C-alpha cells in the first residue's frame, strides 16, 4: 500500500511484460518481490484434470482455470493484505529444482526483506467478488488483455502443443472456458487503472484454423487510462512513433512498441509510488 505498494497486472499469462517491469525496477533501484499468478491455482495437474472429470460426470462444463474455485484466492488476498502492512508473505512457483516435477507446486517461501514493492502477474490481480476483494489492496492495477479472438488463438496454440488422451476438442475447451471467462475475468478490466488491449490488425475471424499467432507487428495496442489527468498524450504520441488518439483518454500504439509505451508510461507511476513509501 501507501508504505508497501503492490503493483498488479491482470489478464496476461504471453508474458513480454515481466522483462519490462524488471527493466524499470532495475532502472530505478526498486528492490522488488514478485508473485507468479500460477502459484495460486488450487490444484496441481492431476488434481485438476481429475476435478474436471467429476464435474463433467455431474453435468458441469463450466469449471476451468479462470473460475475462482480453481484458485487459492483468499490466500492471495491474505498475502496482498500482509505485504501492505508489514512487507512479509509467501509465494509458490509452478508453471524448477526442488525435486520439482512438471505439474506440481513447489513449496511456499517467506517473502524476502527490504522490498520497495510487491509485483503480481496473472489472471486474478483485480478480482472483486463476494468473498474476496483483491482489487482494493493494490495501488496500481494494470490490465494486459487480448481481444477474445486472439485469446483463443493464443490458447488453441498452447493446446496443440501438449495433447493427452483428453477427448475434449478445442471447441469444447474454448466454450467450457467462456463461462468463467465472462464471469470472473471480464469484470476485472473495470477495476484496473490502465488497460493495455492487444488487438490484431489481421484476420482473426475464425480462431480455430489460425495457423499461427499474430505477431506484435500484426497488432495494435489500445492503452486506456481510467483517469487521464496528468497524462501528457502529446508527449506520448511524440515519443511513440506511429501512435494516435482514438478517444480523449486512450492512445493506440503499434504492437511492436508496447515495451516502449510501458516504459514511458509506467516509469513515473512506479517512481511516484516508490517515492511516497519513503515519505
Amino acid at each position: 500500500s501507501k508504505k508497501h505498494p503492490i503493483i498488479s497486472v491482470t489478464g496476461s499469462s504471453t508474458s513480454t511484460v515481466k522483462h519490462t517491469f524488471d527493466q524499470i525496477f532495475r532502472r530505478e533501484g526498486v528492490k522488488a518481490v514478485s508473485i507468479e499468478g500460477d502459484a495460486f491455482h488450487r490444484f496441481n495437474r492431476a488434481d485438476m484434470k481429475a476435478e474436471l472429470d467429476r464435474r463433467y460426470a455431474a453435468g458441469d462444463a463450466t469449471f476451468s482455470h479462470f473460475s475462482y474455485e480453481a484458485n487459492e484466492l483468499k490466500e492471495l488476498e491474505r498475502v496482498f493484505r500482509e505485504y501492505g502492512e508489514t512487507g512479509q508473505g509467501r509465494t509458490r512457483t509452478y508453471v524448477a529444482r526442488t525435486g520439482v516435477a512438471p505439474g506440481n507446486f513447489t513449496d511456499w517461501r517467506d517473502f524476502d526483506s527490504d522490498s520497495h514493492l510487491l509485483f503480481y502477474e496473472g489472471l486474478h490481480g483485480a478480482v472483486v467478488n463476494s468473498e474476496v476483494n483483491i482489487a482494493g489492496l493494490a495501488d496500481l492495477k494494470i490490465g494486459v488483455v487480448p481481444v477474445i479472438n486472439l485469446e483463443w488463438i493464443q490458447k488453441i496454440h498452447r493446446d496443440r502443443a501438449t495433447r493427452g488422451y483428453t477427448t475434449e476438442a478445442v471447441t469444447d475447451v474454448i466454450l467450457r472456458r467462456m463461462h468463467a471467462y465472462v464471469h470472473c475475468i471480464v469484470p476485472q478490466f473495470s477495476q484496473t487503472d490502465i488497460n493495455f488491449q492487444r488487438v490484431p490488425v489481421v484476420d482473426t475471424s475464425n480462431p480455430f484454423i489460425a495457423r499461427w499467432i499474430p505477431t506484435a507487428d500484426e497488432s495494435v495496442v489500445v492503452i486506456r487510462f481510467r483517469n487521464p489527468r496528468g497524462i501528457d498524450f502529446p508527449y506520448l504520441t511524440s515519443m511513440i512513433h506511429g501512435s494516435w488518439m482514438s478517444r480523449a483518454n486512450s492512445i493506440v500504439v503499434p504492437g511492436n512498441k508496447l515495451d516502449l509505451a510501458m516504459q514511458l508510461i509506467l516509469t513515473p507511476l512506479i517512481d511516484r509510488v516508490v517515492r511516497e513509501s519513503k515519505v
